[PDB]
């Protein structure tokens, strides 16, 4: 988990992207229901960007931004 690189581009895409600077909790545009796809496949790309996997306290309920984000930066490569 490099982190930084691929949790940019920026989100990509800005894809899975804090648009909000608002605190994990809220998510790529997600945390009332979002688009699934969006989130599976990058989640699927982080998963492989960042080469590991994801116990929940690590993950703090990764709703998918800050706190896979905060987790990758907890993680590191």
């Amino acid at each position: 988990s490099t982190i930084e690189e691929r949790v940019k581009k920026i989100i990509g895409e800005q894809l899975g992207v804090k648009q909000e600077e608002v605190t994990n909790n809220a998510s790529f545009v997600e945390d009332l229901g979002a688009d699934s796809l969006d989130t599976v496949e990058l989640v699927m790309a982080l998963e492989e960007e960042f080469d590991t996997e994801i116990p929940d306290e690590e993950a703090e309920k990764i709703t998918t931004v800050q706190a896979a984000i905060d987790y990758i930066n907890g993680h590191q490569a």
